[PDB]
């Protein structure tokens, strides 16, 4: 839970007690009993559904606001999931914070920059969703990716933009 939790946040390996994760937004409404926890949210067009174990906390009623990574069964949100639930820009806001919680425990406090740099190194690369001239799934570079769409566009013609996908 120390130096350990360290690591699980800079591998970007599954939490330990994993906690869920929210998809869309509109307002929060969770159902109230059964084994699967029926909730039902809102927005446009979408709704909810999820299916965990026994033992969980929700902390948020049928009322408010759900967005996506949210307090579900409140613990180690998958910073996996979270990438695809809200976006790379959000998880470099969070992992950078609890590490520097867990160093803010133990009363040694060290600038934000440092640990910036290196998520930002774990988020570097992307995988291909939409091929164009290369190969789809395959892993690689976002600024590689810039070259891409920069010189197809501003100096050739191929307009065939390959759709990158974040990758932590």
């Amino acid at each position: 839970q120390g130096l350990p939790r360290v690591i699980e946040l800079f591998e970007a390996r599954r939490p330990k007690a994993k906690a869920v994760i929210s998809e869309i937004d509109g307002v929060v409404r969770i159902e109230e009993t059964e084994e699967k926890l029926s909730v039902f949210v809102e927005s446009e067009g979408f709704s909810k559904e999820y299916k965990l174990p026994k033992e969980a906390r929700l902390l948020v009623k049928d009322g408010d606001y759900v967005e996506a990574g949210q307090p579900l069964t409140r613990g180690a949100i998958d910073p996996h999931q979270l990438l695809e639930a809200k976006g790379p820009e959000a998880v470099e806001r969070y992992l950078v914070e609890e590490i520097q919680k867990v160093y803010r425990a133990q009363g040694v406090k060290l600038h934000d920059k440092h640990i910036e740099i290196v998520v930002r190194q774990m988020m570097k690369y992307v995988e291909v969703t939409d091929p164009g001239d290369s190969r789809l799934l395959e892993g690689q570079v976002l600024e590689k990716w810039d070259v891409e769409a920069l010189n197809e566009r501003l100096i050739a013609e191929g307009k065939t933009p390959v759709a990158w996908k974040p990758l932590l």
